[PDB]
């Protein structure tokens, strides 16, 4: 009944993938309990840094990537949820279920990737474990792994970036193509798809 109907919590930033120096590595900034309370209130006072955030709901964890002042992630992770912020929950400014895409204004203190204009096909996928995985672009929204690996290694990395050799954003990781549990290829939202959404 309506008196009892509950509301879903916000997406919460719980860490980041540090790409600052010569070594990529994941950092956790909030533990599970603090994530739970922050999801309910939507008020996140934590300092945000970097381009690739690790984000969580009450039931899922995945990635979100800042490009051109928008923090982008996948609809299958975030749904229509708000994101927690110092001032309370922030409503999505982009939602496209047809592309599996959502976006919020990039949180203050984040750094944004620049959209790639290179037209290169030698890409790099960044995972939630801070692995940098070479990917050859094979189409507008897909690329093959140069070194296949079980899908277990890619789970939780949707919303992460595919980058060009110069470090620009080429796309947002959306799905994995697997055979007998081995990921041979990935699908991603191309940055041009974001650039038109913007
Ligand atoms: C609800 O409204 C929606 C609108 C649009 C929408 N659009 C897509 C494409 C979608 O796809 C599902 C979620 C994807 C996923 O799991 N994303 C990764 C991930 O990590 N998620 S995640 O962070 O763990 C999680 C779940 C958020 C917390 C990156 C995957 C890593 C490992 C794969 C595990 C086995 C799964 C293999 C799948 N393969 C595949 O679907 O291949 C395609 C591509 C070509 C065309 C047809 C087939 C696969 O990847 N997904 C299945 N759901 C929706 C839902
Ligand atoms: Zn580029």
């Amino acid at each position: 009944h309506m008196a009892s109907m509950k509301k879903k919590g916000s997406v919460v930033i719980v860490g980041r993938i540090n790409l600052s120096g010569d070594t990529a590595y994941a950092q956790q900034t909030r533990g599970e309990e603090g994530c739970q309370e922050t999801s309910q209130t939507g008020r996140d006072k934590n300092q945000v840094e970097g381009e690739v955030q690790i984000v969580s709901t009450a039931t899922q964890t995945f990635l979100a990537t800042s490009i051109n002042g928008v923090l982008w992630t996948v609809y299958h992770g975030a749904g229509t949820r708000t994101i927690a912020s110092p001032k309370g929950p922030v409503t999505q400014m982009y939602t496209n279920v047809d592309k599996d895409l959502v976006g919020w204004q990039a949180p203050q203190g984040s750094r944004s990737l620049t959209p790639c204009t290179c037209g290169s096909s030698d890409l790099y996928l960044v995972t939630r474990h801070a692995d940098v995985i070479p990917v050859r672009r094979r189409g507008d929204s897909r690329g093959s792994l140069l070194s296949p690996r079980p899908i277990s290694y890619l789970k939780g990395s949707s919303g992460g970036p595919l980058l060009c050799p110069a470090g620009h954003a080429v796309g947002i990781f959306r799905a994995a193509v697997s055979t007998r549990g081995v990921a041979k290829a990935v699908a991603f939202i191309p940055v041009e798809s974001l650039e038109t959404t913007m």
